[PDB]
Formats: C-alpha cells, structure tokens, sequence
C-alpha cells in the first residue's frame, strides 16, 4: 500500500531523477543541483525501473513501466520520450 | 510477502551496498572488498531506492524511503546521513 | 499483482539488462546494441534488485534475489554466474 520508487543519477553536481508508481501512474521529479521540479515523463504503470549512461555529455535514460505482466520501455535520449524496442514474454 | 532491495556500487573493487525493507524498516548491508557489514542506515520505510555518485574518491549517496505516499530522501556526503530536500506530491 | 524489475547499463552503446521477478521466478533480457535477447540469468525469487562495474571493458554484475526474508546474491564476472558472499539476518 505504498507508492514504489527508481533512481538514476548522472555527473556530479549531480542530475538526479526520481520515479514513483503511485495507483498505477508513474510520475518523474528532476534535481538538476538548484531545486526539485516536475519532469516531463507521466506514463501508466504498477512498477518502474530506470537506468541510464552519459555520452560525453548527453545523457541517455531507460525507464521500464510494467502493468501486469507487461512491461514497456521508455527512452530519453536529449529531445524527448520515445517508446523503445523493449519485449518480455512474461 | 517478500522483503525488497535496492543496490548500488562504485568503483573497481568495488564498494557495494544494499538496503532492504522488511516489515517497514530499511537497513543496509555494506562491502568494501573484504566481507559484508551493517552500516549506519537505518530508517523506517516500506520501500526503497537508491543512487549514487562519485566526486573524485568521495562517495555520494541518496536513499529514497517510501510509507504510504511520502518520500524522504537520506544523503550520505562522508560525514553522515542527512533529511534531503526531495518532496512529491503524491 | 504486476511483475517487478530492476536494470543497469554500461558503456556507451550501450549494454543493457533488465531482470524481472514474475510469479517467483527472475529472468533476464539483454540488450547489447542490435536486439533483445533472453540472458542466463533464471533463479527463484520473488524481488530483484541489481547493480553493475566496470573494470576495463569487463563488466561486473550483482543481482539481489530475495524470497520471503532471505536474499541470494548473485555474481557475474565474465565466465558464469556464481553465488555471492552476501547474507543479511532478516
Ligand atoms: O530537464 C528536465 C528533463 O528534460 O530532463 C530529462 C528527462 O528527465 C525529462 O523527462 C525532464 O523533463
Ligand atoms: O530507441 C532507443 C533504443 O534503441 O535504445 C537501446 C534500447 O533501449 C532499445 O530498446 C531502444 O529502442
Ligand atoms: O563504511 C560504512 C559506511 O560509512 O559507508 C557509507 C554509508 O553506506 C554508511 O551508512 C556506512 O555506515
Ligand atoms: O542535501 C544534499 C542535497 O542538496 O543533495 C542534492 C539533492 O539530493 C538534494 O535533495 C539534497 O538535499
Ligand atoms: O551476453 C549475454 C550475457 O552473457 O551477458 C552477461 C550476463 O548478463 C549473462 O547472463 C548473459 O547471458
Ligand atoms: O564472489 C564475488 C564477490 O566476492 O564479489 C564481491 C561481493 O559481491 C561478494 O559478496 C561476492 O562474493
């Protein structure tokens, strides 16, 4: 009965993202060293898990949404979320 | 039924270290190369995640201690867990 | 009554893998760079928590499987997975 979390982080001031499935929604928080802000990904799911790598200095994150027994791959990769190629038979 | 973990590890040898929740209390198992022990971490929560990072040699650590729909983040900066300043509002 | 997973990453490409916890069983998908594909990972377990190193380009990785109250570290240093050291008194 409580919310469930996933955190990655990046650099060091450092970025820090944070993601909570509460009542199957997954919403995002965002640190990026000034103060705690609402980010852009909001997507349905009972359970989340993130990680995520630097390219030089673009970062790169995969958050994995699961309902059930499905689970759905997210992608940021500078401009955006995008759906990712991510399967299970599950 | 089951407890649940979160981990993160840094360096080559590496160091590693690993919270459970189990019955509403998050401690925290620590290796640093030569056998596993109880480290300073221990705090109420239903749920955990974790990151960390490095600066230099200095370790940085943030756990995500989740009852109910509240988050409070721990930080470890070398000198002690401390409240951070994460909010959601969930 | 959703499955649980748990990632890492490493590298640039990168690598990925994702272990999900399905009805007490933990299983792997891998990604490598041109597809996913089911890795060797298969053990009980009814959570997952998972952390990686590199040390060169040999990746290092740690997967916390946990049933009841009794945590099972797994270890994958190049040449097969093995039984960690790990234990805790849950
Ligand atoms: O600057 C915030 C932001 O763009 O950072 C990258 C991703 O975490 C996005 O969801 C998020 O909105
Ligand atoms: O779209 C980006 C992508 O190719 O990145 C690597 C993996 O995360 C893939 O599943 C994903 O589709
Ligand atoms: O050396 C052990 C220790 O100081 O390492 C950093 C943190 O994990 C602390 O909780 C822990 O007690
Ligand atoms: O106190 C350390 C701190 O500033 O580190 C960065 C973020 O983890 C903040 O929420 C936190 O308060
Ligand atoms: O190339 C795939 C593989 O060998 O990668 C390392 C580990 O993830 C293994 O379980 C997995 O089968
Ligand atoms: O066998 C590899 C090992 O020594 O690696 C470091 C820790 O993960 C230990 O628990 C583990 O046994």
């Amino acid at each position: 009965s409580s919310v469930q979390t996933a955190a990655t982080s990046w650099g060091t001031v450092p970025s820090i993202r944070v993601y909570t499935a509460n009542n199957g929604k997954i919403t995002e928080r965002c640190w990026d060293g000034k103060g705690w802000y609402t980010g852009a990904f909001n997507e349905p799911g009972d359970n989340v898990s993130v990680t995520s790598w630097l390219v030089g200095s673009a970062i790169h994150i995969r958050v994995y949404a699961s309902t059930g027994t499905t689970t759905t791959e997210w992608c940021w990769d500078g401009n955006g979320w995008t759906k990712g190629a991510y399967t299970a038979t599950n």
